């Protein structure tokens, strides 16, 4: 599992369950195609967005629909959601866990990256 | 002024100095139009971006450059910039401040709306 | 001013008012001895805890209490306070702004050192 | 597990393996006794800390020895330690994962409490 997303809650304490994850991917063409997408599961954790093969270098990103989230919990946020774009496997193939922390007013992302 | 950015630098202990900045209007036809752009201060912040005239509700896109500042002190970053989508409502008086305290693997971004 | 303390709720996205803070300096006899106190502003802020005369090399612990704030508005939150432990060093002049961004369940902190 | 804790690297995007983490109890006498004590992983946790009988109610101070992390890899960062402290199982025994991401001048921790 070369991709995978956990997100948390700051104000619970919790895994954000059922927040639902766009990935996209640079086309030549200077425009976003969609990639893969998901929902955390009870632990916060999006597992099997993609496989090796076709995880392939390139410029992607990663969109948590952050509002939907808050909102369902009856909280109005400020951001519409959270992006994390970054460019992966430029130095061959790699690891990465996109974590993000959520509050209604600021979020926090960090990536782990291993080879 | 309703709409100040500032970052900060969470290696160094110190205010991000000469970050790009890029901001955008969310237009009808779901495209991103660019609506002001500056580069941060010595402290770090950019003001004057907009004027509560050409400021209205709708929804924004904050880019923050961040690949290039720490490009620029030999510091390999993972995104390729900082993005903060919300929107701004006429809710009474408000002014915004966009802050981002930014790592090479991570970024923390938070909104302080104030009247 | 050579130090002073910020103070940000990321639930409301505002400045912590009323933020009871006191800040204590490490004895010779491994003790925290009380140095100085106060509540933030209405701006989140705390200014004129110290001189620079007062304010010298040594280990400081600024303890921010999150707890009383949060239980003011009503949320349960996870820490009994915030704690920074820090060195203060005369390596030329410098001013240390101590910023916390405060969530129920997380909380960051930050230190701005600045010429 | 009831208690484990997760420390994170912002800089290098890694977990940070062989942090110190001391953990203390408060006693009826308002001092801190030695509770637990251990080092994080190659993957950045800490587990087997203690026991579900010997975590009792109380009030716990986790100290994560940021400061010789950071000095091993040849940066002079800001915080003697981060210092996470909170009331455990006052509602009945809870699992605990405390987590921490740090960068040299910053530090977030966050409390993930489950039943
Ligand atoms: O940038 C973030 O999203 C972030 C993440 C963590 C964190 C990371 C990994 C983990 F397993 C649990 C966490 F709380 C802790 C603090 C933080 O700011
Ligand atoms: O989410 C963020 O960008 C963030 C910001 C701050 C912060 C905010 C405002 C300020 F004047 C100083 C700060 F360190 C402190 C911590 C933090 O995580």
């Amino acid at each position: 599992c070369p991709l995978m997303v956990k997100v948390l809650d700051a104000v619970r304490g919790s895994p954000a369950i059922n927040v639902a994850v766009h990935v996209f991917r640079k086309a030549a063409a200077d425009t976003w195609e969609p990639f893969a997408s998901g929902k955390t599961s009870e632990s916060g954790e999006l597992h099997g967005l993609t496989t090796e093969e076709e995880f392939v270098e390139g410029i992607y990103k990663v969109e948590i629909d952050t509002k939907s989230y808050w909102k369902a919990l009856g909280i109005s946020p400020f951001h519409e959601h959270a992006e994390v774009v970054f460019t992966a496997n430029d130095s061959g193939p790699r690891r990465y866990t996109i974590a993000a922390l959520l509050s209604p007013y600021s979020y926090s992302t960090t990536a782990v990256v291993t080879n």
